[PDB]
């Protein structure tokens, strides 16, 4: 499904092309081996060539399988580890981890089996490839590799690129097209900003808001940001596509009104990973509302609308008064500072309104004026009914408190404090994150889930071109990577890595 000279767009540049490169990329571990994908695959890659590291690379996979294992399957797996990486004749024994250090695990192996048992082990582990491997790598070919990767993923970006398919979606400012890589093949979601009607709202500040934080955050439940071009009269993003209609579909017109309580648990958790992952740069989403809540094609969900977030300055506090009636938090209502609280409001609606088929302070038929549905927020103590646990109950009312300080998750602990409490007693966050717990309902494929120059800076500062995480991810799943990222024959540099004959 790819073009058809697709090797050519893609074919790698001479490594003398990436000499500017090379200078300048910061050479941090955790960056080129581990957070960029490709970078990741490259040094793994490389560990395999030498029997010396090609043991450390898969002691840390078996690691990775062990922090997902069943309570239960957990220590019959902790053995296995044992006895294979960290025994005195084992094929695959390392040695960075210290007498010492296996002989705590060992011991530790009798008691309770933890889920990070092997955390200890693991770092000595990234400490060792931090140092001597990690400086060979930067002088092997697979670095000069990892910079031709760099040199592609920062070609200019255009309308050629893509290819506008049809409007999936529509409203706002602007479109929702589903557009494709001519390259790869790989889907997206153009969101199409019309040029105009930005300037005569002289809101500039938010779009380039909305582009910043979604290139900022690469969350598994936000929509990511993958491309940022300017075109002939819009500015486009290119977000990850969702093809399983919105939550607010599947509790009214889909199922009974509502869902049962296991089933919105595992909406629940996914959507306090999302949150999750945007606090983590203290900002507020401030528009949670099942409509707003995507599913994908598999079942999962993903956050969409963030054209009402901003990046909180820590230590500071933000005044807007914004959002959809409803679904505002008293705090908002009343015009006051607010930190990130209004989204735990906000989570707490989405938890109660999956379960009772209603919101909380509005009868699905009945049929109230704005300003009585605000007092019932600031004053009425919302009921709940058998269809709730005590569990459910009790998470419901803690994020529905009116009190934003005594509110379950604003305080110093974040989202870890809503993970623990009983009503999430029986999820796995840790397999969650991991994508191994199936979805509860999986949608069908063939569904139809119904002229100035002050711009010109502002234009350079928000068509910013491809980002790098999505873009490498692109890479690995349309198997571009795996057709192209070969090399010589028998270890060999290819023609395009040798500097002898360009
Ligand atoms: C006849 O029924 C068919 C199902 C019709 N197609 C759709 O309804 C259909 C499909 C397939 N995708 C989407 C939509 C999306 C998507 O997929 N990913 C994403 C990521 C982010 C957004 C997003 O920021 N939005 C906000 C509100 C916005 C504000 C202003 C301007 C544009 C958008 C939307 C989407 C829609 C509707």
């Amino acid at each position: 499904g790819k073009s058809k000279k697709w090797k050519e767009i893609l074919k790698f540049p001479h490594i003398s092309q990436c000499e500017d490169l090379r200078r300048t990329i910061d050479r941090d571990y955790c960056s080129l081996c581990d957070k960029q994908p490709i970078g990741r695959l490259l040094f793994r890659q490389f560990c395999e060539t030498r029997p010396g590291l090609e043991c450390y690379i898969q002691f840390l996979d078996s690691v990775a399988e062990y922090e997902v294992t069943p309570d239960e399957k957990l220590g019959e797996k902790g053995k296995e580890i044992m006895t294979k990486y960290l025994t005195p004749k084992s094929p695959v024994f390392i040695a960075q981890v210290g007498q010492d250090l296996v002989s705590q695990t060992e011991e530790k192996l009798l008691q309770k089996p933890c889920k990070e048992l092997f955390s200890a082990c693991a770092q000595s582990v990234h400490e060792y490839l931090r140092g001597e491997p990690f400086h060979e790598y930067l002088d092997s070919m697979f670095f000069d590799r990892f910079l031709q990767w760099k040199w592609l993923e920062r070609q200019p970006v255009t309308k050629n690129t893509f290819r506008q398919y049809r409007v999936l979606g529509k409203g706002g400012f602007g479109e929702v097209c589903a557009c494709q890589v001519r390259a790869t093949g790989k889907m997206y979601a153009c969101k199409r900003l019309e040029k105009k009607r930005i300037k005569k709202r002289k809101g500039e500040s938010m779009a380039l808001n909305e582009k910043q934080i979604l290139e900022k955050v690469n969350s598994q439940f936000v929509v990511n940001l993958a491309y940022a071009y300017e075109t002939k009269d819009a500015l486009c993003l290119v977000l990850t596509i969702m093809n399983g209609g919105d939550l607010k579909f599947h509790i009214y017109n889909m199922g009974n009104p509502g869902f049962e309580e296991e089933r919105a648990l595992f909406y629940a958790a996914e959507i306090l990973c999302g949150l999750e992952d945007l606090h983590r740069e203290n900002t507020v989403y401030r528009n949670l509302k099942p409509e707003n809540i995507l599913l994908d094609d598999y079942g999962h969900i993903r956050i969409s609308d963030l054209g009402l977030a901003v990046k909180i300055p820590e230590g500071d506090l933000i005044r807007g008064r914004v959002g959809t009636v409803g679904y505002m938090a008293p705090e908002v209502l009343n015009n006051q500072r607010y930190g990130l609280s209004p989204d735990y409001w906000g989570l707490g609606c989405l938890i109660y309104e999956m379960i009772e088929g209603q919101s909380p302070f509005r009868g699905r038929k009945e049929k109230v004026k704005r300003e009585e549905v605000d007092r019932r927020v600031l004053e009425t103590e919302e009921v709940y009914s058998h269809k709730f646990s005590e569990e459910a109950k009790s998470i419901c009312k803690m994020l529905l408190t009116k009190d934003a300080k005594q509110r379950l998750g604003c305080q110093e602990e974040g989202a870890a404090e809503v993970k623990r409490h009983p009503f999430f007693r029986n999820m796995n966050f840790k397999r969650l994150e991991a994508g191994m717990l199936d979805p509860p309902f999986v949608p069908d494929p063939r569904a139809v889930y119904c002229l100035d120059h002050t711009d010109d800076d502002f234009y350079s500062k928000f068509s910013t071109g491809s980002v790098s995480i999505p873009w490498q991810n692109e890479m690995i799943e349309t198997e571009c990577f795996k057709e192209l990222n070969v090399f010589g024959p028998n270890g060999t540099l290819p023609p395009d890595l040798n500097r002898n004959h360009p």
